[PDB]
This record gives C-alpha cells, sequence and structure tokens, in this order.
RNA sequence: AAAAA
C-alpha cells in the first residue's frame, strides 16, 4: 500500500505513484522504496522541474540516445545544450539507479535563454515558477530540439543525425490570387496538434486521424482570411507529438477506449498520409513504415488540485523480446504494464507530448561512449599565477591512478522557503601517484560565472571577486563545459579520487562517481556521528596549521591526500581504532576546537 | 546536529 502502487480501484483517486514527492532537504535520503531497478531517475531540486519529464522521454529513444553522447568523444564547447545533455544522458546511464540531478543542464538553458525570439522568451517565463502553465511542455518540446540540431550542425565533423529522425519536410501552400500561390518548405522537429475546428470523422476513434489532420491540413484564417495548406511528404524515423486540445476535447476523448494507438503503420501514396492500425488495412502500394509507442508525457492533476508531469517510456530488453514500460516520476520509478500505461479513461491523466519511433530501429541498443575512441587532449593544453606543472604524456591515468581533487563553491540564492541555487568557481586536481611528480597539482582551474552572486564565502572558498571574463585575478579562467570534461574524463578511466566530502563536491558539480573511486577522508575518520573537520584532523593527526585565515583549494587537497597517506598507514599497522577512539576522547577535552 | 562550502 505504499508509494510504489500506480494502480488505484477508482478512476477518481490518483495512486500514490503520481502525487507529490517531498524535496530531498541533500543529507541522509535513501531511495530504495522509491526507485528498485536500474533506470535512474532526477530529483526535483531546480527552478523548473518540469523539463525533466521530456529530458527522460528523449532519453530512451536509440537513435537520440546514441547520438547525444555519442558526440562526448570530441570536444564540443560552444554547443552547450548539445553536451550538457550528454553529459546528463551518460550519467542518467552510469548510475544505474543512483539519483541525477540536471542542475548543470538547466543552468546552461537559463544562460542560453539569455539573449523567432518569442520562442526562448516563453521558455525563462516557465523557469521562475498552479506550477505548470497551459501548452508549456509542448513549447519546450519545440524549443529544446529546435536548439539541439541547431547546434547538432556546429560540432566537429558536422552532423545531420537529429534532423534525419526529427525531419518533417512541410509544405505551406499560401493562396492569395487563383492559380497564383506561394509555397515555403521548411523542416520541423514535431508536429503540432493545433485546435481543431471541427471533427468531421464520426467513423468506427484513435489518435490516428489526429496526425493525418496535423499532416494535411487548410486554414481558412489568416490576417485577409487566406487559405493556407499545410502539408508534409516526409515519415521520419521518430514522431514527436505536441497535443495542445480544448477541455471540452479532452472530455469526449477519455471515452474512446484504446485512443492511444500503440502500434500502427502507414506510409504515403498521394499528396497526403494515410495511417492504419493493421497492416491488413492498406496493402502498401509502396514501402510502407510501421511505428510503435516509444512513449509520452503526460499531465497529472492530483486530488489537491496541484499538477506536475510523468513521463511513460518502453524499452526492448531483446533477451526475452518483450517491452518493459516504465512510468517516471521526479524519483519514483516503477515497471508497470501496458495495459495500465495506455488508458486514458482516468480524469486526471492529460497526454501532452507523444512519440512515435520505428519499429526495427526502436529495436536498436543503447550505446555507451565506452565503445568509442574518446580524446583526451583536454588534460593536456591551455583553455594570480597558480604554481602548477601539467601533466605529461607518459603520465598516463589509468584505472587506478590517486588524484586529490577539492573544489569551492560560491552561493548564488537564499533558502527561499514557504535552497533553490548553488555555483561552482574553482577545483584543482592534484597527482597522487608516487614519485617524482608527487603532491602537485596539474590543473587549477576558476570556473567562470555571469549570474550576480550573493555571496563568495572569501573565508571558507578564496575566490575573491575576481571571478569574471574582463576583469579576473589573471588565473586559469575556464568555462564550466571544459572543467567538467576533465573530471569526467578521469572518471572515465577509472582514476580514483581522494579528498575531504566528497560526496558533497560531485553533487554540486553535477557527476556521480562510483564507491571504488572515491577516498572520502571524512567517512574512513568518522565515529558515528560528528564528521571532524579538515583544519582539526590536520593538527590532531599531523603537525601542520591548516585554514588559518581564508580558505584554499589546492591547500585542502594537498593535506587530504595526505590524510589517505595517513590513514594507509594507520591501516598496515593494527593501530587504526586505537587512534580513532582517541581522537574522539580527547576531541570531548578541547571541545573540537584549538588555536 | 556535524562536516562540506
Amino acid at each position: 500500500s505504499d508509494i510504489q502502487t500506480y494502480t488505484s480501484i477508482n478512476k477518481y483517486e490518483v495512486p500514490p505513484a503520481y502525487s507529490r514527492l517531498p524535496l530531498t532537504s541533500t543529507d541522509n535520503f535513501d531511495f530504495t522504496p522509491f526507485n528498485n531497478t536500474e533506470y535512474s531517475g532526477l530529483d526535483p531540486d531546480v527552478d523548473n522541474h518540469y523539463t525533466n519529464a521530456i529530458i527522460q522521454l528523449y532519453r530512451f529513444i536509440p537513435e537520440m540516445f546514441n547520438f547525444v553522447v555519442g558526440c562526448l568523444k570530441d570536444e564540443n564547447f560552444e554547443t552547450t545544450l548539445l553536451t550538457d545533455l550528454g553529459y546528463l544522458f551518460d550519467m542518467m546511464e552510469r548510475s544505474h539507479g543512483k539519483i541525477c540531478s540536471s542542475s548543470n543542464f538547466q543552468a546552461s538553458l537559463k544562460s542560453l535563454t539569455d539573449k523567432p525570439q518569442e520562442h526562448l522568451e516563453e521558455y525563462l517565463e516557465s523557469l521562475c515558477i498552479e506550477s505548470i502553465k497551459r501548452n508549456m511542455p509542448q513549447k519546450f518540446n519545440r524549443f529544446l530540439l529546435s536548439q539541439l540540431i541547431k547546434e547538432e550542425a556546429q560540432t566537429v565533423n558536422h552532423n545531420i543525425t537529429l534532423n534525419q529522425c526529427f525531419g518533417l519536410e512541410t509544405e505551406i501552400r499560401t493562396e492569395c490570387s487563383c492559380d497564383h500561390y506561394d509555397t515555403t518548405v521548411k523542416l520541423l522537429p514535431s508536429l503540432s496538434i493545433s485546435g481543431i475546428n471541427k471533427t468531421v470523422i464520426k467513423q468506427l476513434q484513435n489518435i490516428l486521424p489526429y496526425i493525418e489532420y496535423a499532416m494535411k491540413n487548410v486554414t481558412q484564417k489568416n490576417s485577409e482570411t487566406i487559405t493556407q495548406e499545410c502539408t508534409v511528404k516526409n515519415l521520419p524515423s521518430v514522431l514527436s507529438l505536441e497535443l495542445s486540445l480544448l477541455d471540452t476535447e479532452f472530455s469526449n476523448i477519455r471515452s474512446s477506449k484504446n485512443w492511444l494507438t500503440s502500434e500502427f503503420y502507414g506510409s504515403i501514396i498521394k499528396n497526403k498520409a494515410v495511417l492504419r492500425s493493421t497492416a491488413s488495412e492498406l496493402k502498401g502500394t509502396s514501402h510502407i513504415f510501421k511505428y510503435e509507442l516509444n512513449g509520452y508525457v503526460a499531465k497529472i492533476t492530483d486530488n489537491n488540485n496541484e499538477t506536475r508531469l510523468v513521463t511513460y517510456v518502453k524499452k526492448y530488453n531483446p533477451k526475452e523480446n518483450c517491452f518493459k514500460w516504465l512510468m517516471f516520476n521526479d524519483y519514483l520509478v516503477v515497471e508497470i504494464t501496458e495495459e495500465e500505461a495506455l488508458k486514458m479513461t482516468y480524469p486526471w491523466k492529460t497526454p501532452e507530448i507523444i512519440i512515435y519511433c520505428d519499429a526495427e530501429e526502436l529495436r536498436k541498443p543503447f550505446f555507451s561512449v565506452d565503445t568509442y575512441s574518446i580524446n583526451y587532449d583536454i588534460l593536456f593544453r591551455d583553455y594570480a599565477r597558480r604554481e602548477y606543472k601539467l601533466l605529461t604524456h607518459d603520465e598516463a591515468p589509468k584505472s587506478g591512478t590517486l588524484v586529490a581533487i577539492d573544489a569551492a563553491f560560491v552561493s548564488l540564492q537564499s533558502e527561499l522557503c514557504e535552497p533553490k541555487r548553488t555555483a561552482l568557481a574553482r577545483i584543482s586536481i592534484i597527482r597522487g601517484e608516487e614519485g617524482e611528480l608527487y603532491g602537485v597539482p596539474f590543473v587549477d582551474d576558476y570556473v567562470v560565472n555571469t549570474n550576480h552572486i550573493e555571496d563568495y564565502l572569501t573565508r571558507y572558498s578564496g575566490i575573491l571577486p575576481g571571478d569574471l571574463d574582463p576583469e579576473k585575478s589573471t588565473k586559469r579562467l575556464v568555462r564550466r563545459n571544459v572543467v567538467y570534461r576533465k573530471v569526467w574524463l578521469l572518471m572515465q578511466l577509472g582514476c580514483v579520487f581522494v579528498g575531504h566530502g566528497l560526496n558533497n563536491d560531485f553533487k554540486h558539480i553535477n557527476i556521480n562517481v562510483p564507491r571504488n573511486q572515491i577516498r572520502d577522508t571524512a567517512i574512513y575518520f568518522l565515529q558515528g556521528k560528528r564528521y571532524l573537520s579538515l583544519r582539526y584532523l590536520a593538527y590532531v593527526l599531523l603537525g601542520m596549521n591548516i585554514q588559518e585565515g581564508n580558505h584554499d583549494s589546492i591547500e585542502d587537497a594537498h593535506t587530504a591526500l595526505i590524510l589517505y597517506k595517513k590513514y594507509l598507514h594507520l591501516k598496515e599497522k593494527a593501530i587504526f581504532e586505537k587512534v580513532l577512539n582517541s581522537v574522539y576522547e580527547e576531541g570531548r577535552a578541547h571541545n573540537f576546537k584549538v588555536p
């Protein structure tokens, strides 16, 4: 009777799987009663958390997934939105159930928005915001696919892959004079089911007539009342639909049993396109195509008159040749049956963005970035003065290379209660492998940021107000997209990270590193509670006085490395617990404080 | 509560 119940006995009662989920405050929070499968979820602690429902809709399209993550091998810094989506898609697959966040993706989307233009102006309206407006997910669906294709032509070895999947060659006939009209053809990424004037189809009905109308329609309203005829003669791989209907049409639509057609067939014969349920309903005079429902995003108005989005998704798993359906809440994930996934009888469910895909193309396996040859030439490049030596080609990091990482952050926004923002400023990675070059960093970069910073936390983070493009401390000022890649490549190769409180840093840098690569000195030196400060451990276990004054990540990363070496000394010799219980006992005497 | 910042 817990939250994972996705089917209530009555139609009016929304199951707890669709209810509002409480935000994760950051501290101890287990999602075992929330998600118990490989497919991860996205925490809702972002500005406009409705976009996560769309991200997971595109995540499970094999043609969409394999391309966005595929661009991660090449260096693509100018195309911000396409590569952050690849960082997100790659992370959600590498987590294998663990929670993920789209804060880095949404940060680029907000910064890109600050600049036809009316399409992006609306995307900012729903950012700082009844929490979901009307036809707003469809407008984001337009803006995302439009911005991805526009950026897909700016990568190296320019690709046109997203156009060959979402391409809708749409003819737009505008008739001003008789026998003298004007036509325009432009590639559209998705279909838009606009306000239907009338339903002339009383036949013995499913969604298929609605797609046929959007593919060949005649509009007799303009301004002069011009007659326009829009028709598309292209059947792409993936069909992206945007349902924008009326409540009168949304009430009669629930009576139609099995209105959401799972699989259908259809080709082009005349200047229009006809779609049938079975292949026997229409013998193809030419090449025929079969489309299956890859997934859709539904709007849910709960019993408390609140509203949010969910995502239904299929996946192949060719071992059994079946199809596993999946409802996706924020971090709630449930494996549901196909009958419950297609039911439109419930008055609280409203289809928003539907996606059909090619049958033979849906079965395509999801390829990871590890199957490619990745370009690691960012570590060896140059993208006050910091004393650090760049690595060399004989220092090639392998699976097991030790590195010391410590990041520094600044504050952006207050709690704003009835936590919303925090920014990355500077990270520093140190050499951890024994040798001549030991304990010496190789990247000390300052992340640039244009947003107004509330507090810099100069006492807790060594970032003076010198972090912006024109005026700065002349340090290694760098963009967030590229400094992320340096961290991402080390996790990709299998590098082991050491530091103090790494589980908190990676959450704000928006990257998930497995437990086999994280050596947190806070966890090793932890009693039952009361995590010890780095200044204290550097004083009670070593003979150095750190943290006196303003912090500095290159100092915290260097001492967190030798703490791991001091932990290894007390680990080889069976003294480990004798020191742990001694610092805790002596910690009560000094109250964890000493000048 | 504490670390982290």
